[PDB]
């Protein structure tokens, strides 16, 4: 998984999802008055509206990432190993992880008061189903300041790290991945100048050799590093239909394609969608891995009063332009 | 610039087009009747009919690429540097690079015809105007037998390789970028074997390790070999609506990102255009880099009879499908 | 600087010193009755013998790594913009990074005690005088059992690791630099298996590909990872020649060449020194930049009951075999 | 193996020994009256003297590396797989692979000498003897002008090359070994400036960040990159105790360390020697993989117009010097 902020001019966040196997996403609108349940905790009946890609499991949206009304976003992404949850404390908020996000969007309208809300909770082992056994995340949290931050729960306690690059991938803890992005210093996209000695002639044979060390591989930290140079490098335009659009490409460099990256016979983690909220009007864009025409939900022309879910199907299938 | 054949059960050849500023270019059916017309050679009044995108003029369709009716594919690809076209020569057909596609494609149904034809050719220092200076090219042909060729016509003569691979991108010449593969022999789809020392505990941390060292560079060897590694690791299906699919997240994965790759001050070279052609069904098929809906053109359902010109714009403004 | 313990039969522990200006050091031994003295706490009258390379100044041995009669050693590299030495603590030893390695050396013969000094140790903001500002450093410290842990003072506060692979090199923190290792898991001394496809004929065109992705560099991540792999894929035999041989190319696989580190106009990083000690026998061991054979000063040779220190040239001139005359 | 001229004042030819058995090689002086036999050319029963390493096969000096009383100096290095030698020809000089470097060296005095002597030159195919099969080679040689050059022989023949960065490897060859040298020209000894982008704040957390990317593997391409990056950032001074020292450290930073390159069961390629020769001077430096101690052999010291080998052994066992 991959998830940035990028404030060209709007603000835009989401993630990659990248998976082995598709079942059951939709988009989904969560309205005001749809009562979150919790399970150690009082429901939340009324909140924030938000949208996202969810699984709809009886009734309720397990979001895989999600932005709010109030421009707001939040998103959960793989962290094998890495990730605890733990035992109930007597003087917190007793959260599940599947619940974080409609715990978060719902209360919370800027990053100062997720991290107001963050100071009261504890990120408890809870599993949704006994089918369902809770997957192992991270968060990446931003607003639309452009601000982000990150949340990690580890054996030794919950970190919480604000972010200056405003992007995330899997493994390993913040602090590790953030750092070894200063091994990129010269990674660039002009062409370098001879270093090596001036004594040997060093021809300059293809353009972009200046990104000739720029990491390509399936992995986390190749893919924080590779989205980080893209998501820096990209250009800033004015309307909403060049910055969107260049925030696809931004995601799109960081694809995991079908085969690159086995995890078993036949099986693939690959890059299941790719989503974008524009946070300052709250529009909703993703393609899918098959179909990579944009496709819109507004979450404004929708009854953000009423009391139930409100679906979208993902357009996953190629849709193709026949010019006969 | 890069081009393949990818093989998985009917075959496809195409190819990105990396430039820093576009001119306009179109896709042209040239039917079985219009004469291709040469500069020291007789005009050819009927030939085989091909498909491709070329510049966007009418006067004579200037290729960058293109497939005939019989499987028969050919791309010319930037050589910055290397591409010498030669003097006059009294005892070969004297072809300008201009005229190479028209050419080979106009008579040519298989490799070993397209050999035949090379043996007697002489790729002449022609321009198609005293403004338009030729650019200089290198080319990769292929057939619907899946075998392809690499021309390179370098300052101590002309040079054709057999492509075990069937890629190619820019510089350097064929057998310095072929042979440059061999260094990335570990480069693997799955999780990597601790090799280092079976007394230092290294931890498989992230999923897609295997590619660590899988080049993500813009430049020519680097893309070469990123798109290599995901066309023989590509997943193999049975529908065409699948296969080109996965043809065009093969050419994605070498796309160049705006950004990028800087050749100037704020002039930087980007994919304008992916392309690829079933060459068993005579289907052409694009995206392009603000549009990455396929755009279809069958080839068949235009009258090959013709005498004029057939073309159809390249749609390349985003297109967007609103939901709600 | 690179420090490791080497450990295929006995135990050697030793470092390079990469820096870009030497004069002044020396093999130096300090005696069980020197008393060594302590800006913040009482002096150790009587104490573990010691022998290392050591900057000597109004006859106080700056010792930049050393080992003691019981076989633990310790060196401290550099660390530079990491290292954060504290205000003066009341309920702790408060002791100056320059008198840390006679503070540990002079009263621990094994980790176990070195972890109890530690616990109610400070390092304190102290410097040795107004011309010597403390130097910023981290600290390996190993004993004769091959264990190893790494001492570094951040700025929220002083951190101890266990030390899996017994190296040690500058920046990052160690628990960044020991995940690092994780990337290079496929470097291998062997040729490496076609993973890219079975569809492509990658040839074996040159013995060593499978160490192709080692890194080569100055730096202090790429000689850490160098380092590791040279360590533990180095042969092990039962003889001391042999050992100190192999030991003495793991150093060198690290060596900083002169030019290949700038770190100013004109002014370059290298391998001042390699040294290695024989935790289990008192014998110290050492190369310098300009002369690689090897050097040999047996601290058992000498009066360990004496008060001064005893001093020994460091042989840093070539010197050349005429194998003609 | 690796083989360089090092030119900082005068000028100093050699190379290192990289095998996996050590043989029992020495020293040899070959004076000039002793005769050189040849299978296929008339002896040498005149020519100029020589020093270098050689095995020992009843009183016939078989150089791994040597250099002439001129100032000339010539190493075989290992070229596996990829050398050919060639059928008898009725119009040149056929020599033998391991008559090569007497042949050479026992008549020329300079680089232009020996393109001379090329010219009528055949390397055939003839075994030493019948169960010594000849060991697949190519050369660089060298004189006191700094000038080297590379024979190549190839399966279409010999080719030579000038040398523009005086080093050689192993495989592959020389044209597409010395191109790879254009991947590494940001290599630097300096910092390196934060081109990736100066919205990310890139720490310079480590002195030698420069040569991050510098290849430090036992492989062939490794070395060929790494002893050049160490021959010409290697300082250059007045004297020759401190030109040859800083010879050797550029050997010694592409010396193959024991373990680390295998070649089968519990056997490994290694740095068997390094040495040097002064081309000025004659003066003959080696170092061993145990006893890096510099040995010094004057060639001008012994009797230049005697009919024997002179044979000295190699020091090559661990030598301390205790110092209390």
């Amino acid at each position: 998984c991959t998830s940035i902020i990028f404030s060209p001019k709007d603000h835009y966040f989401g993630r990659n999802l990248d998976l082995e196997i598709t079942f059951g996403q939709q988009v989904v609108i969560t309205p005001r008055n749809y009562t979150f349940k919790f399970r150690k905790m009082p429901s939340l009946k009324k909140h924030y509206a938000m949208i996202g890609i969810s699984l709809d499991m009886d009734d309720y949206p397990l979001y895989f990432d999600a932005t709010n009304e109030k421009g707001l976003g939040m998103a959960g992404l793989n962290y094998p190993g890495n990730a605890t949850y733990y035992e109930e404390k007597e003087n917190k908020d007793n959260i599940a992880s599947f619940e974080f996000i409609p715990w978060i969007l719902g209360q919370c309208s800027t990053i100062s008061e997720v991290k107001d809300l963050l100071s009261r909770i504890n990120i408890a082992d809870l599993n949704f189903s006994e089918k369902m056994q809770a997957s192992s995340l991270h968060w990446l949290i931003a607003d639309k300041t452009g601000t982000s931050l990150v949340v990690e729960t580890d054996k030794d306690g919950m970190h919480i790290y604000d972010n200056p690059v405003g992007c995330l991938t899997n493994n390993p803890q913040f602090p590790k991945q953030l750092f070894n992005l200063n091994n990129y210093a010269d990674v660039s996209p002009k062409m370098p100048k001879n270093n090596f000695s001036d004594k040997v002639n060093m021809a300059g044979y293809s353009r972009g050799l200046g990104s000739h060390n720029l990491p390509g591989g399936m992995d986390s930290e190749s893919r924080f590093v590779r989205v980080a140079f893209n998501k820096f490098n990209a250009p800033i335009a004015e309307t909403e239909e060049e910055n969107i659009d260049t925030y696809f490409h931004i995601l799109h460099s960081v694809e995991q394609q079908k085969g690159l990256d086995e995890v078993g016979p036949n099986s693939f983690e690959y890059t299941i969608y790719s989503d974008g909220t524009n946070l300052d009007k709250g529009i909703f864009y993703y393609t899918t891995y098959s179909n990579k025409q944009i496709n819109v939900v507004d979450m404004n022309k929708e009854d953000l009063d009423s009391s139930n879910l409100i679906t979208y199907d993902m357009l996953d299938k190629t849709k193709f332009n026949h010019q006969n």
